[PDB]
């Protein structure tokens, strides 16, 4: 087990009983259907039964045969046409399936039913699961449809294959050796996706590089979306604003000015050309120093509309990420909100803006975003991180499952009770257009994917809840791990709460109650709380936290920066009054004094104090129930998740006595004698985020010579 | 086949009658030691043999079975000793071995036979190799011993884990997870490099880190060193000359300083009290800025004399690379020589003079490096470069062997008939005391370790020549090919034919007749002849080629730079009377009017055009031959091949019309009516110089956005 295959091991069922019964109820496949993606499903099917049920498995078409797994879509299959299944079948659309035992001409089946051969696709990678995950298929009947339109993946891949916030390896496309070389790789990354239901992905850096738009690229990224097309997933391309002007065409990128509407029409014409289901853009401008709209005194309706326009006649779409935030601002929380909100209303159809979760940049906790609840007449879809630049690289064990959840579920108050964010997010909040979420995995050549094993869970969760939003993390995890790993309860039931905890432990040694950005820059893998000095106030750590020696804490209530009205009114009430408002968000909204006693008794110093310390004993504890699972993992992933559970509990430690100390430092309060006493000063801490090796070839830290 | 195991490929022995006798040869393996040497050796002869016979074979320490190998040295093991070979082993030092058919009590065996444990090691990957290529064993009774005492290979990998000219993927040091994860990977590196019988690796860049000296990455190195050691691997370390400075210990690195002195045998003290068998360091030093002696006004040897006695006490060595030359000298040819010729005698006898095989950089042909044949009192070993920086990185296919026998049979007449360069290695000429080979192979963490996979050959063939100075490359491409691929005689004539004309279709579509450095700088993937105006001249392609309407050509005999009277007389004559000078290497030496008259009668113009043009072929020719061995090769092997030949042929037309056109407009003359003339013009190929991808992660061409 090298982590190649990630969670679609066909490896033969364990349980001799059950293997039994999936054998007597699956013993031919059968395939009428001859389409790219058909072909794809039996593919699939046939190495997946095969491997799974320990015989061989063929997709065959022919008279069909006593117990036979039989898949299709009324327009494919006669078999599948023959059942009449109505109005059942038609009501799960253009990508759902059902699957079902039941009869055919007497014969015992098993279906995969769908309307298209996408979502035939799909029901297939569901019912491999099941039998990956030891479900019985007596009885079967279930159906399902995604809950969410664009189920996209982001990669944030360099051109020249270094990956920014990239801890598992170079970019995945090769492109020296493209188009000519059709790697097997690319296909096995579209089985991947497209086993979660996964339609889309952006191939490259929202730090866009313009050269993907000449024809020496398009011609690559061709062979690309070749490759995933059959698995259902559309190509689209992050772009570059600037773009007629770095191709030397237009000596400006005004959306208004009519060469510029032109050169973007015909680029776009020369895309299709290439790649006739291409998906449209994905656009970061006026953030960071790339370049926009507002470049030209232009606002972000024009600018995005104007790519738009040029998309329309070939049924792209344009994701406009709403992540901007100038150096002018009194609060950076406010941002985005203040940007767009004017602009509700002024989008065309065919744009998407595309929202981060939380309103600063995938901390390991943020309140939501309050564009979801704010903009009623404009597509949204959200943004999750997937990569761990804030949960620790690929270092740190840190399923994501629980932070995706616990943002869908936050209900906004937006119209009410029920305007969950995935309820807003489907469309049954605000009427909306187009509907979807992005997650940034950033995977790379590393021979499992994702470089720590369990990221691969965390891009997993993101899969299923882009399908169905309500799912929870601990479903998806135990799925997850029973596809991975091991189908024996007692290894299943230590490891799923394990995983479950571990995103905590990432909040509480970091940043709990609220505190946030308190992360070494720009690398973000150590702590560095004491950052001030940038050139930009809102870059630094002590611009969020605010400490001094009477208290801590950011106030965005009536009283501060009002940020709380820009939340619908029972958030801002719930928020607003110490008597409601959460313990682990309370920092983002109170400032208050040291003396301040929370709900355990302890003041807010202990309080502090107390989860820091929690944050690595929970990482201590996870270390204690990975070695408690040696008998059911293969030796090889045994050590190597064993080995980075130490490296996770040194950084831990390194981050709880940094940020302790440093707290310390500025409220003039000692540590609890029953909390472990660090082993080094404040300084040697310091000293430490100066010279500890930063582990990722991006950033430039990794290069860093200091030693002092 | 992914190419993960390189040339250890262990599947049964595809021939049924030479099966069946292995079989019946080898039916147990005897191995009575039992440290962590013999037992690697075990266990690759466990697995080796297991997988290449089709049965269970395991190591055991048993009474004698009749048909076994039995592996150890008479002080491990006692069959061994009571076979009292003598005089036999005596011969074998160190690291030789015997492999022979006999008997032991009247049971028959094939008997490993060392001096030492390392020698067992490799004995048994030799005797793997027999069985590999198809080799009998009836009768068997052969000795082999290395030629070269430090066999050694060269990582330029940075900290980052990028690597600088590494077309093969991120570095496969994993500094983030070490010491604590002890990669699978590192022990198959470990193996690779001892089946070829290299003792040693420098694991970083010699544009050194000066991190790799502090205790936090001294701990990761001893654990990989740890890894490496019982494959009779030694660690060696790039250093950088200014660490004294760099830890903020000593204001200067003047190496008669006696604080420097102390600071580098204390270093020393800490690197053997982590590693205690620790190698050495490797130095470049005063070459493309990196600090150096002469930054404090002293010389090499002071440098050089000054760490080995810091290394000394430990057994430790310095491998001082003479890879220097500076801006204004009015030949870079001439360079080395003339720094290092008054240092000779002046070393300590733990150093060596590390010296490229010519005197510019690895290009595609060089003459043989003058100091070799002058050097008589100073140690040397040879640097070759198997990672493909001037050969078309990981995208052509250019095997390196023919270049590696070319340098290592070249006669250099220094002391009499016989005075080739792998006698001087070998010491025999000038009586030195520490030889060896570094081979820059610059691998990472793709898949098949090399990225092309034809790069794996060019390692394969460094190693045996480093054990073997006078092995051909025909002979390495020969076993590589039946170990790698297939024993189809039809397969391996075409093939190795195929590989060996590699390197020079390699020459002839870049550089022919003596031209060199015409790359694009600084990137040196594709073709700029045209360079000019960089801040140093002998950075250019100008500076070498000096076209003229004229002529072509650098005068370096008596009456231009006289470089030919830094070699011994006879070459300086051959080489300077234009009846006897190579053509290969002519127009290193003199300046030639176009019309010149070459032997195929071809004036100097047409034989150069005639020389592009046939690369190209040779390479169209080279397509052809990969597409009819298809019945024998992997699929998956097949296509990437197949599509890398397509690449390069494509870049070899690139190659070939810039700078066919590139001489064409200085000298003004028709390119001949029988050839295919290009159809776009000079400007158009400069364009493509500016534009076309550059893969390679680490050169910053690879993320130049120009697009036109
Ligand atoms: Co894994
Ligand atoms: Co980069
Ligand atoms: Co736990
Ligand atoms: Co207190
Ligand atoms: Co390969
Ligand atoms: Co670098
Ligand atoms: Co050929
Ligand atoms: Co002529
Ligand atoms: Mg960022
Ligand atoms: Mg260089």
């Amino acid at each position: 087990e090298d982590g190649y295959d990630m969670w679609l091991r066909y490896q033969p069922i364990a349980d001799q009983t059950l293997l039994k019964t999936y054998q007597k109820q699956i013993r031919h496949l059968h395939v009428a259907g001859d389409s790219p993606t058909i072909n794809a499903a039996a593919a699939e099917l046939q190495r997946g039964l095969s491997g799974l049920l320990n015989k061989p498995i063929v997709a065959r078409d022919e008279k069909l045969k006593d117990y036979s797994l039989v898949i299709g879509t009324p327009d494919n299959s006669p078999l599948i046409a023959s059942l009449n299944l109505g109005e059942r079948l038609q009501a799960l659309g253009a990508e759902g399936y059902l699957l079902e035992q039941t009869r055919i001409n007497k014969r015992h089946v098993v279906i995969v039913a769908a309307n298209s051969d996408v979502g035939v696709l799909y029901g297939s990678f569901h019912l491999l699961r099941l039998i990956q995950t030891q479900h019985a298929l007596e009885k079967l009947s279930l159906s399902s449809a995604p809950r969410l339109q664009h189920r996209v993946v982001n990669h944030w891949d360099n051109l020249n294959r270094v990956v920014e916030r990239g801890y598992a390896g170079l970019s995945l496309w090769d492109w020296g050796s493209l188009p000519n070389y059709l790697a097997p790789r690319y296909t096995d990354y579209a089985r991947i996706n497209a086993s979660l239901g996964i339609n889309g992905t952006v191939i490259n850096n929202v730090n866009a590089d313009p050269r993907v738009l000449s024809d020496q690229f398009l011609q690559k990224i061709a062979a690309l979306a070749d490759a995933f097309r059959p698995y259902g997933i559309k190509m689209y391309l992050s772009i570059n604003f600037n773009s007629p002007r770095a191709f030397g065409d237009v000596d400006t990128a005004d959306p208004l000015d009519p060469r510029v509407q032109q050169w973007w029409k015909t680029r776009a014409q020369k895309i299709y050309s290439y790649i006739p289901d291409f998906g449209g853009f994905l656009v970061k401008a006026d953030s960071e120093g790339q370049p926009g709209p507002q470049g030209y005194g232009r606002d972000h309706a024009e600018g995005a509309n104007m790519l738009a326009a040029a998309l329309k006649p070939f049924g792209g779409v344009v994701f406009w990420r709403a992540f901007v935030y100038h150096p002018d601002i009194e609060d950076r929380f406010r941002g985005a909100y203040d940007e767009f909100m004017p602009l509700d209303g002024k989008f065309a159809d065919n744009v998407i803006l595309q929202i981060k979760n939380g309103p600063i940049d995938f901390q390991p906790r943020e309140p939501f975003s309050a564009l979801f609840a704010g903009m009623s007449r404009t597509n949204m879809m959200m943004e999750f991180q997937i990569t761990q630049e804030y949960f620790g690289f690929a270092t740190h064990l840190a399923y994501q499952g629980p932070l995706f959840e616990e943002s869908l579920k936050t209900e906004t108050h937006a119209r009410g009770e029920g305007s969950t964010i995935g309820n807003i997010l489907e469309g049954k909040v605000f009427k909306t257009r187009h509907t979807g979420m992005a997650g940034v995995i950033n995977p790379g050549t590393d021979r499992n994917w994702t470089g720590h094993p369990f990221v691969q869970s965390s891009w997993y969760a993101f899969g299923r809840m882009a399908w169905d939003h309500q799912i929870s993390a601990a479903t998806a995890a135990d799925e997850w791990l029973r596809m991975t790993f091991s189908n024996q309860p007692a290894f299943i039931e230590p490891v799923k709460q394990m995983m479950l905890v571990s995103r905590e432990a990432g909040v509480n040694y970091r940043s709990p109650l609220g505190l946030t950005h308190l992360y070494s820059q720009g690398d973000h893998y150590g702590p560095a709380p004491w950052t001030d000095d940038l050139p930009r106030a809102d870059w630094t750590a002590v611009y969020y936290h605010r400490a001094s020696k009477t208290g801590i804490g950011f106030n965005r209530t009536k009283t501060g920066s009002n940020a709380l009205a820009q939340y619908p009114e029972p958030i801002a009430k719930a928020w607003g009054d110490l008597n409601s408002v959460p313990e682990d968000l309370i920092l983002w909204f109170h400032h208050l004094s040291w003396d301040h006693r929370m709900q355990s008794g302890r003041n807010l110093w202990q309080e502090l104090v107390h989860k820091y310390y929690q944050g690595v004993e929970q990482v201590r504890a996870m270390q204690r129930t990975w070695d408690q699972q040696e008998a059911y993992v293969d030796a090889a992933r045994f050590a190597q998740v064993k080995a980075l559970l130490q490296v996770q509990e040194r950084e831990a430690v390194r981050w709880r006595n940094s940020c302790v100390l440093y707290f310390q430092s500025v409220a003039g309060r000692p540590i609890p004698a029953n909390y472990e006493q660090p082993e080094h000063d404040l300084e040697y801490y310091k000293m430490l985020a100066r010279t500890t090796y930063v582990p990722e070839p991006w950033h430039p830290a990794s290069s860093s010579r200091v030693l002092k």
